[PDB]
C-alpha cells in the first residue's frame, strides 16, 4: 500500500451560500474548491486547516468542523493524498484574493459542479445534508475516475 501525505480542506458554509476559490494555478488550477494544502509538522490537522483557510482566504476561524475524510490515489504517482475535510458556518472578515485562490460566494442552488473536480458530485450532497463521510477516489489524470468508495459514517 502507498503512503498517504495529510492536506486539509475548509468549506465555508452558511445556510443559503458556501464559499469556493479558483484555484489560480498549481494542483487542481481551474477548478473551484474549499481552501486547504498540506499539514505542516508540528501541527494538529484541524490547526493546519485554519492555517491554510487564513492564507489561502484571509479569513480567521477559532474552530472548524471535522464532516469528512477522502483518500485520493493519482495513477502514476506514488503518495495517497488524505484529505480532511472540515467546515465552519461562521467566519470573521471578508475573504481576498491570494496566490493560490480567488474566492467567490456560490448560492446552494447554484454549486459550480461542473467546474468543480468529478468527485465533489459524490461527496458534497452528503456536506449539504449534514452527514459524515469516508471515501476514496482514484483518478487517471483530472476527469477520470476509474474506482472509487463512498460510505456515510457517524463518526469521522
Ligand atoms: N474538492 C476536492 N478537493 C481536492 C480534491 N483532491 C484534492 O487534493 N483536493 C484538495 C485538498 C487540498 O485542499 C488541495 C490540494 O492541496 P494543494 O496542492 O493546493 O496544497 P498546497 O496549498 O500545500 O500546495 P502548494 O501551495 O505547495 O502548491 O485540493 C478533490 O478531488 N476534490
Ligand atoms: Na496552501
Ligand atoms: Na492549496
Ligand atoms: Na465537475
Amino acid at each position: 500500500m502507498k503512503a498517504s501525505r495529510l492536506y486539509t480542506l475548509v468549506l465555508v458554509l452558511q445556510p443559503q451560500r458556501v464559499l469556493l476559490g479558483m484555484k489560480k494555478r498549481g494542483f487542481g488550477a481551474g477548478r473551484w474548491n474549499g481552501f486547504g494544502g498540506k499539514v505542516q509538522e508540528g501541527e494538529t490537522i484541524e490547526d493546519g486547516a485554519r492555517r491554510e483557510l487564513q492564507e489561502e482566504s484571509g479569513l480567521t476561524v477559532d474552530a472548524l468542523h471535522k464532516v469528512g475524510q477522502i483518500v485520493f490515489e493519482f495513477v502514476g504517482e506514488p503518495e495517497l493524498m488524505d484529505v480532511h475535510v472540515f467546515c465552519t458556518d461562521s467566519i470573521q472578515g471578508t475573504p481576498v484574493e491570494s496566490d493560490e485562490m480567488r474566492p467567490c460566494w456560490f448560492q446552494l442552488d447554484q454549486i459550480p459542479f461542473k467546474d468543480m473536480w468529478p468527485d465533489d458530485s459524490y461527496w458534497f450532497p452528503l456536506l449539504l445534508q449534514k452527514k459524515k463521510f469516508h471515501g476514496y477516489f482514484k483518478f487517471q489524470g483530472q476527469d477520470t475516475i476509474l474506482d472509487y468508495t463512498l460510505r456515510e459514517v457517524d463518526t469521522v
